[PDB]
């Protein structure tokens, strides 16, 4: 009664081949199908031999769910999968792209653009490490991260998910990968997948390729650039990912010179697989195959043929699994898609599952639950937040006293602005909900809370969200901290041609700073029109989307640490200049990539 694939002491490739040789067409196509937990039931998982599940943004068992509730959900799905004839465990994926961010009480790290400002790849690794633990705390084995897009136009609604417009910074930050997955061994072959074990997670380098180079930063659009620019800008970090053993790669919605990435056999098979020698699995984006056609979904039969022939291994359906499975089955049965293509896709999927130890530990570890939101992880996020801040101005004239760092002791201070006490706003998109949200959406410390935690007990802290000029002038304030900026957004909702922050933002800064010396904290996913905020402010800090740990902000405002962050993107003078990147011809920045003022700790 020995079955070689169930034997944990055998080599991964022997286990993969042994299992593959036993599988029916239905079992094989099943591996290739990922479905939303929203459509999953025990019978659906068993009857369709489903290979993977995901939670999309905001797909949660319930609002407020505990780590254990997540574990019990995942384990209930796994129980169903393990009960099939072959008992192939599912892999569960989720967008843990700045911590385990769909989950209440999870540590929310700064978004990527802020992490780019740190120039600290070891920090990002340690964030990968903490994120894996917080993901495994919820029973989940697979994170759709890192986004290694090189955003070339900040009008893109996902620019905050890019570490930098400079491919070299992005390349340096692929250290997230061995943080999430573990360090590959001495003699590792570039392109092979790797995950250390049950305390780590499979990663996903996304979105292949040129997602950050789209015309006018239009999300999911066309990236018009020759092979040499594709390979010089958008590709390099994928090779770094191969060298670090990234387990999966997700394909972009975007097109390259008019060809849909989800149908690009030359790039997916010819380049990623045959040239970079990637041996993990390639996954679609969410209804990515549907979007091959215009309109989307209008020829699903073609979407399945084109994508699987292009070299995609797993399809994030994620809802219409019966139609996907029926169509791919028919294509195989009719000789349109050879068995060799199915066998390759399934080889890769199983290779990742076996390598990461999923057949040995298919179920959650309840002892890991307490990793969620752990104070050591918050301290890390707080460090990252502080390191991400870029000080853009610290004095209206070169002769003024520097405003920062501020003194912790003063009779009375003002904290103001729409973003001074709003956790959701300081977290941005991909936090609790897909699009993010407003207000106290999870566990954290707002800027106002951090000020109160930082200041001398004699210091009276006044909060006013949008005070008028008279209120400020009459307040007897020593100084003000005013926080304003962008509202949370994701993907196309963030595509923005004007890049001016919503009002009241500017008007609040003008009223505050017109009455008292002010430090303006700008919360944004990207450079936004900033000359008017600058002209009003004594000091101004670009804080990006710093996450749950607002004490990172006050750590630098009050001089516990000096400002060290440096712009990871060009700050434009005007949106009419865009696209404009470091190294262009017409390069006329307000602040060049690399700019950032410093302070010393007090
Ligand atoms: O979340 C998986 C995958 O998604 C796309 S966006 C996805 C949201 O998760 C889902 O809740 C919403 O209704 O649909 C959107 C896309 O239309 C994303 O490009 C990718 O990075 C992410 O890993
Ligand atoms: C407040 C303060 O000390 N600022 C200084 C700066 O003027 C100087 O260039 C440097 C020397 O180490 O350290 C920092
Ligand atoms: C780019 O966006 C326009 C709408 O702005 C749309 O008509 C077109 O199909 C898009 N192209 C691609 C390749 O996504």
């Amino acid at each position: 009664d020995y079955v070689l694939y169930k034997d944990a002491t055998k080599p991964v490739e022997d286990r993969v081949a042994d299992l593959l040789g036993r599988m029916t067409l239905a079992e094989k196509i099943g591996q290739m199908t990922q479905i939303e937990r929203l459509v999953a039931t025990p019978d659906v998982l068993r009857d369709n031999f489903i290979g993977s599940l995901l939670s999309g943004g905001g797909s949660v068992p319930r609002k407020g769910a505990t780590a254990k509730e997540w574990q019990d959900m995942v384990d209930g799905f796994q129980k169903a999968c393990m009960s099939t004839r072959l008992g192939i465990p599912m892999i569960y994926g989720i967008d843990a792209v700045h911590g385990q961010n769909n989950v209440y009480g999870a540590t929310i790290f700064p978004h990527n653009v802020g992490l780019g400002a740190t120039r600290d790849p070891y920090l990002v690794k340690r964030i990968g490490e903490a994120t894996a633990l917080e993901v495994r705390a919820t029973g989940i084995q697979y994170a759709f991260a890192p986004c290694i897009a090189v955003c070339r136009d900040p009008r893109w609604g996902r620019c905050y998910e890019s570490y930098s417009e400079d491919r070299r910074i992005v390349q340096s930050m692929t250290e997230l990968i061995p943080g999430l997955q573990g360090d590959v061994p001495k003699d590792f072959t570039s392109g092979m997948p790797f995950v250390a074990g049950k305390n780590k997670v499979a990663a996903c380098a996304k979105h292949f390729v040129g997602d950050g180079g789209t015309v006018d930063g239009i999300n999911e659009n066309n990236t018009i650039i020759n092979r040499e620019g594709l390979m010089n800008i958008h590709m390099p970090a994928y090779k770094n990912a191969m060298d670090k053993g990234v387990s999966t790669v997700m394909i972009s919605y975007s097109s390259w010179n008019g060809v849909k990435m989800h149908a690009n056999q030359d790039l997916v098979t010819g380049y990623l697989k045959d040239t970079l020698k990637f041996k993990g699995f390639v996954i679609s984006d969410w209804e990515g195959i549907d979007r091959i056609t215009t309109p989307a979904g209008s020829d699903y039969s073609y979407s399945v043929k084109a994508s699987i022939l292009a070299g995609l291994d797993m399809i994030m359906v994620p809802n219409k699994y019966q139609q996907f499975i029926s169509i791919l089955t028919g294509h195989v049965n009719g000789g349109v898609i050879p068995m060799s293509r199915i066998d390759d896709a399934v080889t890769r999927i199983l290779r990742v599952k076996f390598t990461m130890g999923l057949f040995e530990n298919p179920y959650a570890d309840p002892a890991m639950a307490e990793q969620l939101g752990k104070q050591e992880h918050r301290d890390l996020a707080r460090e990252a937040a502080r390191k991400s801040l870029v000080l853009l101005k610290n004095g209206k004239t070169s002769t003024d006293a520097p405003l920062l760092p501020l003194p912790k002791k003063a009779p009375k201070i003002l904290v103001a602005g729409s973003h001074a006490d709003n956790l959701g706003y300081q977290c941005g998109g991909w936090t609790i909900e897909y699009q993010g949200d407003t207000g106290r959406t999870t566990v954290g410390t707002t800027i106002l809370e951090a000020v109160k935690a930082a200041v001398d007990p004699s210091t009276v802290v006044v909060f006013a969200e949008n005070p008028d000029a008279e209120f400020v002038k009459s307040g007897g304030f020593s100084y003000a901290i005013v926080a304003v900026g962008e509202h949370p957004y994701t993907e196309t909702k963030g595509d923005n041609l004007n890049l001016t922050i919503p009002e009241p933002g500017l008007s609040t800064v003008q009223a505050v700073c017109g009455g008292v010396r002010c430090a303006t904290v700008l919360i944004s996913g990207r450079p936004v029109v900033v000359q008017p905020l600058l002209a009003a402010s004594d000091a101004l800090v670009a804080a990006w989307l710093p996450g749950s740990e607002g004490q990172g902000v006050t750590d630098a405002l009050f001089g516990d640490f000096g400002f060290t962050g440096r712009l990871p993107r060009t700050w434009f003078k005007s949106v009419d200049q865009l696209p404009m990147n470091v190294g262009d011809a017409h390069y006329d920045p307000l602040f060049r990539l690399g700019y950032g003022l410093t302070t010393n700790a007090t």
